[PDB]
């Protein structure tokens, strides 16, 4: 897609006063992105919370994908009962969905992620991840030599998660890059939030259930359709951001 890289590289460089974007690294969501865990993810976010008298649909799983267990628990706790959950109800909650999850542990790589990866190493560039979850040793196994624990964000790495841009920022600061010389891989509507408000050039791949409009109406740059599109892409649009 040449010219329609240009126009948003174009547009993203005006709105925030850049001349170019210099890239050195590239920011990708964990789940939905590098390994496809969102169907068991939302499916024990909606059976735990069933458990516990709480109705949160597999489909609203997939909307407050990328959010603190702790804020999606007391969005739902605010409605049904108009009161947030209190310390000893989230802990139970996230160890109950944490068991839950483990009942089936291994998500599958997304197909096209290790092939881009792998460009994007090969490119000198850092590959970071940035992640909402609370498994680099399943990273390694999956992705190897791709990632650094010093070159990770994880739940335990800061206190406010998407749609906050805190963890993209802190992905910025541990590698020591400027918001235009780094790329957000996002697939989730708070996801692709946080990157835009962290002010990073946010590419979207839509890999779940959602419209591409969910996407799109938080101000993604660009979208792509499934990770092996994003990756038949990676030298195109590598190029059209080189100045
Ligand atoms: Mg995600």
């Amino acid at each position: 897609s040449n010219a329609m890289f240009k126009e948003a590289i174009n547009n993203y460089l005006h709105t925030h006063g850049y001349e170019s974007i210099d890239l050195k690294a590239v920011l990708f969501d964990m789940d939905g992105v590098l390994f496809d865990s969102m169907p068991n993810h939302a499916e024990s976010w909606h059976k735990i919370m069933k458990r516990f008298g709480f109705g949160l649909s597999r489909e609203e799983a997939y909307m407050h994908e990328g959010r603190t267990g702790a804020s999606t628990i007391n969005i739902v706790s605010r409605r049904e009962r108009g009161h947030d959950a209190t310390e000893e109800e989230i802990k139970a909650i996230y160890q109950a969905k944490t068991e839950e999850f483990n009942k089936c542990p291994k998500a599958e790589r997304m197909p096209g992620a290790l092939e881009v990866l792998t460009k994007i190493k090969s490119e000198g560039l850092t590959p970071m991840v940035v992640t909402g979850s609370g498994l680099l040793d399943r990273l390694n196994h999956n992705f190897p030599g791709i990632f650094q624990a010093n070159l990770m964000v994880t739940a335990f790495d800061v206190k406010y998660g998407k749609p906050n841009p805190e963890p993209y920022l802190m992905a910025l600061k541990k590698g020591g890059f400027k918001p235009n010389e780094a790329l957000v891989i996002e697939n989730a509507p708070l996801g692709v939030q946080a990157g835009v408000a962290a002010g990073i050039f946010t590419i979207a791949v839509n890999t779940g259930p959602l419209h591409d409009n969910v996407l799109l109406n938080e101000g993604a740059n660009l979208l792509f359709h499934s990770m092996p599109d994003f990756n038949k892409n990676w030298e195109t649009l590598q190029s059209a951001l080189k100045q």
